């Protein structure tokens, strides 16, 4: 088993080399800092025996609902990023790390909706987004550095 906890500054080199050892997109140090600092009480890390094995870094922002169309603004969490380790997969752990963020974000943050994008390949990624009810609002063409789409996805709070 893992255990859950907020994500602390001392995980941060854990969880940087866990975002480059899984995914292309590789944000430098700073960036983790200030999400850590700015939305840490949404920022999760899934823990083994002493050792950070996964992550889900959030950020909470005003801007236009992607539920309903209004022309006016709405408070939203975003999934900026999330990771578990290859070792440590099918476990539950990435959709805990979601469901403990998303209910940061709705009673933290008071967020109203929460979206992300991710590849159109990422077919075990979108799966377990829509497993947690986020749904396809958009196709973000060349979205990625090599190229391919996203989706972007959103679902209510
Ligand atoms: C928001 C963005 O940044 S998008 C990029 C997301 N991050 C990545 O792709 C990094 C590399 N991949 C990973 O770290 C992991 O595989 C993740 C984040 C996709 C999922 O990690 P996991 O801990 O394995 O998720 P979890 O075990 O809770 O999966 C729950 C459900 O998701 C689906 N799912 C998850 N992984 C897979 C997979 N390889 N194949 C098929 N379905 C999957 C399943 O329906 C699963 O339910 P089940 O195991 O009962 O059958
Ligand atoms: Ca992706």
């Amino acid at each position: 088993d893992f255990t859950l906890r907020n994500a602390r500054m001392d995980d941060i080199d854990q969880i940087i080399k866990i975002n480059r050892l899984t995914l292309p997109e590789n944000y430098p140090y700073y960036f983790f800092v200030e999400h850590l600092k700015e939305y840490g009480l949404a920022f999760f890390v899934a823990i083994v025996d002493n050792s950070v094995v996964g992550y889900i870094m959030p950020r909470i922002e005003w801007g236009f609902s992607n539920i309903k169309q209004l022309p006016s603004l709405v408070r939203k969490g975003e999934v900026v990023s999330i990771a578990v380790l290859e070792e440590y997969r099918r476990k539950g752990i990435a959709t805990t790390l979601l469901e403990a963020s998303m209910k940061s974000m709705k009673n933290d943050y008071n967020a109203e909706e929460i979206y992300l994008h991710v590849r159109v390949s990422n077919y075990p990624a979108i799966a377990l987004y829509e497993k947690l009810n986020f749904k396809k609002v958009k196709v973000l063409k060349g979205y990625y550095a090599d190229g391919e789409d996203a989706y972007l996805m959103a679902r209510p709070l």
